[PDB]
């Protein structure tokens, strides 16, 4: 009864409006990381969770319905496993050297330039990335892959994006 | 002596590497808003300030040099004055009703669907937006418009990108 127990997880987490808000997501995540001492974090901030919710909120209800949440949560579960696997010095954080292997293992094969860009945006002055920043980066990276894929109808490797779609994809995220 | 003084602030804030990090930006932003009770805020969070740095970091030092900082700073001061001006309610926050005047006065004219996304992503359940969310929203919007315009010089309203570029545009940010 796994999908049962997951259905229970969602229902109790979503509460009275049956959708998962930025705050409810923030709270469950902080609650869960608390039990994983191998994962260092300063915590999931509200801003970060609003951004994770918008980027998963396919129907734009402001909040995460069952499928949108299930997709997010199944990814976080695989990604968490990967972070542990690739923290091979047990700093509880992913440094620049560990990051490629980790992201590849989640199925994003980026080049050097991009790996650097990501380190610049999401890692600290030491080149170290803690767990909330890794999850947040990955959720967005995956959404941006998926959004490109949707727009490349013809499979040319190029998308045309109008300003309305651009603003929608960049501001609601 | 507006120039002298602004160069002196910059120097003292930027410290020994002569650039403003996300953390230095965070601290001066929270220091400043304290002396402005009318700008209601739960504080500028480090996440929000890394995003602010990233979107303004044109030379990709990972940090804001003098010009990059001055440019961000001057927008913040302008938008800050717009925030009070359009908080005609004087609640210290911007509600869904005051929002479009504020954005119109920052020169952004957006359709209703975009407004709804932005209210959803930046405002609380009362439809109120506080100062750090506001500034964070506009620094992002302004950047996203400058990104797109930069790539669509002759106002076709469309850009064409491959995945590398799209990831640069949407993840560095
Ligand atoms: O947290 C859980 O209850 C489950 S079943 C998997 C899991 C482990 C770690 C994180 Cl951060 C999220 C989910
Ligand atoms: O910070 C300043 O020196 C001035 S003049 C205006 C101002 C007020 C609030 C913020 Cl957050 C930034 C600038
Ligand atoms: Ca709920
Ligand atoms: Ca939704
Ligand atoms: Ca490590
Ligand atoms: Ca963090
Ligand atoms: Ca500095
Ligand atoms: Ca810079
Ligand atoms: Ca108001
Ligand atoms: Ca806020």
């Amino acid at each position: 009864e796994e999908v049962r127990q997951f259905r229970r997880l969602f229902a109790q987490l979503a509460g009275d409006d049956m959708e998962v808000s930025a705050t409810e997501l923030m709270n469950i995540l902080n609650k869960v990381v608390t039990r994983h001492p191998d994962l260092k974090t300063d915590g999931f901030g509200i801003d970060t969770c609003r951004s994770m919710v918008a980027v998963m909120d396919s129907d734009t209800t402001g909040k995460l319905g069952f499928e949108e949440f299930k997709y997010l949560w199944n990814n976080i579960k695989r990604w968490q496993a990967i972070y542990k696997q690739f923290d091979t010095d047990r700093s509880g954080t992913i440094c620049s050297s560990e990051l490629p292997g980790a992201f590849e293992a989640a199925g994003f094969h980026l080049n050097e330039h991009l790996y650097n860009m990501i380190i610049r945006r999401y890692s600290d002055e030491s080149g170290n990335m803690d767990f909330d920043n890794f999850i947040s980066c990955l959720v967005r990276l995956d959404a941006m892959f998926r959004a490109f894929k949707s727009l490349d109808k013809d499979g040319t490797g190029q998308i045309q994006v109008n300003i309305q779609e651009w603003l929608q994809l960049t501001m609601y995220s």
